[PDB]
């Protein structure tokens, strides 16, 4: 099948107005320069509502059969703040990896990384990754688990991922 | 804002007034060489009982306003050691950044650090962080995770700690 | 008191029949490398079936008196990756440092490492530990957090394991 995936941006800023949606972007870019296989953005940008949140990934793995989710935003430790609330919810099984992966890479930049929630799971065939909000760290953050998520796919019986070779290098044991 | 910081020794020992408490001891020389800024200690020594544990922090976080509140004791694989568990009932969100950079940083130069169960977490506006017992293991967990802390703080809308900079670095992005 | 050590085979294909179990060999064989103290092997090969998991751990735990259980296979994210599931749901509280241990290690070889769900806890004073089903990362789980285990067993007032400090040297602080 064709390749969906899921690109949510969770902000009460971007869903108040902003000029342009730079998390969401720095997503859609970074993918686009990954993949060289036919792939559908669904995108969507909603406020800090563990609600709304959960709602929205609901929605993207069972109806529109996104074999990859990723989020951007509220993951700290501000009390509005509820995107790992609403995976945790959501999934069936968690990827304990990805979140230790993703903060230890971060901390090589900044010693608040720890300070990130931002976890991983599954719902049923479908991966789901919090990432940060800044355009850096979502490409630091990606280029560290990304070369993990194509395989991922494949052992859940999903689209076959191609990546341009020249940009990210997929493992696949 | 005055910080009021919680220090909990959890001990089997400690029904006992004369219980010498050098990790409690370990934590206040810790805080005192890394804090310019002026903070208040509230210090409690309770058993390692997960009900008494369990109302401790939420009295700390609840009544007596504690913008940090740092546990040690009890963290083991012991059957009594009951820290982590009462760490998780109280509170609302969890930290897990901070479990996985201490054991990370600890089993460098103590294997068996991969042994405790430390957590934290966030009850309110207040950061809870279980450190081990030894006043070594104390320092070590301490200096990988403050420079985190005074950050987490002002996202809580806490008070502004501040750091001799010669002992610890605060990082604030 | 006499060591009982449990090996757990989590796997659809040998349990349908196979000319030999590598990976509960693999266990067996690094245990035998480790271990100058006698011990006793309670090996099991089941299929990949949650309930089963999960029945297999608890007698070995509270019936067999295993100080130790090793699982290999079914840690992944495929559908029929139960064995972390099984793990979590017989364990009265996680020892969440293995898993990071064992993942941060694997992935000083390979990415995908971060696809493994591998964790390990205690039911009772047993203590359980999920490794991957390839004999190679067996080993370098096994390598990885093995130095930690008998000084663990020794807090839980087990069994005294001794090593051949040729091949690992167990700390005990």
């Amino acid at each position: 099948s064709k390749a969906k995936i899921g690109i949510v941006t969770v902000s009460d800023r971007a869903s108040a107005g902003i000029y342009e949606d730079i998390s969401g972007k720095a997503i859609i870019d970074t993918l686009n320069d990954y993949l060289t296989s036919e792939w559908e953005p669904i995108y969507q940008v909603i406020p800090d509502e563990q609600d709304v949140i959960e709602t929205t990934l609901i929605k993207m793995a069972d109806e529109q059969d996104c074999c990859l989710i990723v989020t951007t935003g509220g993951t700290g430790p501000a009390k509005r703040d509820v995107t790992p609330e609403a995976t945790e919810a959501v999934c069936d099984r968690m990827m304990p990896g990805f979140g230790e992966l993703m903060r230890a890479e971060s901390l090589k930049f900044v010693p608040t990384a720890i300070l990130s929630r931002q976890t991983a799971g599954l719902r049923g065939d479908s991966l789901i990754v919090n990432l940060p909000g800044k355009p850096k760290s979502i490409r630091e953050c990606l280029d560290a688990v990304f070369p993990a998520i194509p395989y991922c796919i494949d052992l859940m019986e999903g689209p076959y991922l191609e990546c341009n070779e020249a940009v990210i290098k997929p493992f696949r044991p």
